[PDB]
């Protein structure tokens, strides 16, 4: 098997689909790897370090010559698509809704793509979950940015000039990203609170030292009347916060509004919102994606591409995810795609140009 | 027969701090003092006018500000419009830094003003609660570490997921005074492996206490030969090369900052390394640093922040205000203007009286 690795082109993308250490392991297992000149520069991995790992550092669009497996972060642009070579498998993030044009080009070229956002949440696939690994990065950076943006200390502090209270941080949406925001805001010494409609998620928060927000109806269909009492109770909680980190996203849908116009009016001047849901529209009505705005003294930040900010580790984890996915793409140095495997069945978005996952057929 | 204290809006570009905050203003008032605050003075620090009025002060207009009376409390030194309006016998209290504001210092003596300079508070134990250099350095240190994390392309903490385990980042703090100690405490909380470099052993002792590993050089921490300098340098250089982040904090009053990250030292940093150079305001500890900017050479991101305190404006102002409050006990008796001129703190910090410059280096520069 020969595995190709492109230099990412999407504006502001700094990650690389494989890193040198991972490349070595693929080589030591009998695989061959070609890496575009400069592909790991965003992640501080020089061409020489790849060569050392046994890769040949080729020129772009010489890249797909050998060509059994194309490993990307973002979906491949057209220059690469055209260069595919029949029977090749594309493996990376696809995001049909964000990159429809490139998706229609992949099927027109009759290509085969395993979509990374489509890895199933089963335990056997945990080590392959790139959404999770990238969400961890995003979570960590959410918290760091919350501290950079806030005009107060996160930790409680005593000096000869007195003592200062710790900051009050609420994380809303306690999935993988939110858990790491909790872990990181807690490390910095903030009082941290957690809001999620699911009890299991809230138990995870409690475990990391976050105080769950308890609403009049408890975590696990609801009346318009019951919604109102939840809303008013959450509103009072949010008002008392020094920082809000919102992470609630729903695949192929607009993000839910969790920070409502009337909720935002009650935030004190000097509060910070780090809205991780900006990519799909934002959990907060104030948020302008990719920007930091300030209204009524409320600093609101909607980061896109946090993973690419932490490019060294984001790439390392992602590289490992792909390597771990490889055991079902590669057998004994050979190209042996386990088509019958549930992971591959769930993640295989198209085979020879035919679209195998419903919603993607609809958009096209 | 009862003292009045003025507080301006800061003008210096990018200054967001306020010399007094509302909670502090109330204590001054509740002790029988009056306070006049310029409209908007606390906005940088998210303290609305109404919070000051609530605390018992009159939110007046600028340039009406000094009419009232006796004490001008500032963060940065007062610009000219304010110096011109002083009122004889009145005291200016704040940061002065003549090397940065010579012109304004010249205007202050021309107007025969009296000024207690905040950077001149003596380092004695009784003056600890009054030390604004120290309280501001704590702010600077904390943010140094936060920015180091924002800028680094790797995790600070060691981490395990189903995708593997990741080593903690390796952070060196060079210059272990007040800012350095806070950078340590904060890089530590974030789970970095933290190392500490300082020519003084007591400072290194304070680092160890916060969980930082001291950098041990061939000649040990406390008359040094050129030969002995070479081996310290080469050893430290080996240490620096192994780091993911360098935070440098070494400053010396009224001098260029010492170069602690030499050009040969910088040459050995791997691409992806971060330098937060807290000494940019006086020239930078690192040869690469461009003050107020983030540069990237040979893949090394180097940041030289000016006015970190003003980024943390809520807490910087709070500690500063308390510092000023605490200094009051020597400026104010039972609500009346009573300067204790014979106090060591006051004599150490009194930069000028009725136009007479009473602190050498400032006389010399002027």
């Amino acid at each position: 098997v020969t595995v190709a690795v492109p230099k990412e082109r999407a504006p502001g993308e700094r990650r690389v689909a494989l890193v040198p250490e991972v490349v070595a392991r693929l080589v030591k297992g009998g695989a061959r790897v070609r890496v575009e000149r400069g592909a790991g520069e965003g992640a501080y991995h020089p061409d020489e370090a790849y060569q050392e790992a046994g890769a040949e550092v080729v020129e772009r669009g010489e890249l797909l010559k050998g060509a059994h497996l194309l490993f990307t972060v973002q979906p491949p642009p057209e220059d690469l698509i055209q260069a595919l070579e029949p029977g090749a498998i594309v493996v990376g993030f696809v995001q049909p809704h964000k990159n429809l044009e490139l998706v229609r080009a992949l099927q027109a070229k009759k290509a085969t793509v395993i979509a990374m956002e489509l890895i199933p949440r089963i335990t056997r696939a945990q080590s392959m979950d790139a959404l999770s690994s990238q969400a961890t990065v995003a979570g960590y950076l959410a918290a760091i940015h919350a501290a950079r943006l806030s005009p107060r200390f996160f930790p409680m502090l005593t000096t000869a000039a007195g003592t200062i209270r710790p900051a009050k941080v609420m994380v809303m949406g306690v999935g993988v990203a939110g858990l790491m925001a909790i872990a990181t805001a807690k490390r910095l010494g903030a009082q941290v609170f957690a809001y999620d409609v699911r009890k299991a998620a809230l138990e995870q928060a409690l475990s990391l030292g976050a105080k769950p927000i308890e609403l009049p109806i408890s975590a696990e269909e609801l009346t318009e009347e019951e919604k109102r009492i939840q809303h008013e109770a959450l509103r009072d909680h949010v008002a008392g916060m020094d920082v809000l980190i919102t992470t609630a996203q729903v695949p192929g849908r607009r993000a839910p509004i969790l920070l409502t116009e009337d909720m935002v009016e009650r935030l004190k001047p000097g509060t910070v919102v780090v809205d991780l849901a900006a990519e799909s529209g934002g959990n907060c009505v104030l948020t302008k994606p990719g920007e930091v705005v300030e209204v009524r003294g409320v600093r609101v930040y909607g980061p896109l591409n946090l993973p690419s900010e932490l490019s060294v580790h984001a790439s390392e984890m992602y590289a490992k995810n792909l390597y771990n996915l490889s055991s079902l793409l590669i057998e004994k140095g050979a190209f042996a795609p386990k088509w019958e495997d549930e992971i591959v069945r769930a993640a295989l978005l198209m085979k020879e140009g035919e679209v195998l996952h419903g919603p993607t057929k609809a958009l096209l």
